[PDB]
């Protein structure tokens, strides 16, 4: 699994991509692995074009989502200020 960072400017609507896989919502088989599900077109994520869906989030600015709920990961993107470098995993 390759780890890449994505600097995203949290626009008016937000970052611009929804993630699923946290400890509360096992989007995956059955683990706290946080990974994206879909990036919303017109948002900071879709406008930037640095992040890709299904990417398993690693860090958010300075937050580790190793064992955090899907909402905690989501909240990370929301708590990343504005332009935040988000880390993800891609095997």
């Amino acid at each position: 699994m390759e780890y890449e960072e994505i600097t995203l400017e949290r626009g008016n609507s937000g970052l611009g991509f929804s993630i699923a896989g946290g400890t509360d919502n096992p989007h995956i088989g059955d683990d706290p692995s946080i990974f994206i599900t879909k990036i919303i077109p017109g948002g900071a994520a879709a406008q930037d074009g640095r992040l890709r869906v299904n990417d398993s989030i690693l860090f958010v600015n300075e937050v580790d989502v190793r064992e955090v709920t899907h909402s905690a990961a989501v909240e990370a993107l929301k708590e990343a200020g504005s332009i935040v470098r988000l880390y993800v995993m891609r095997r």
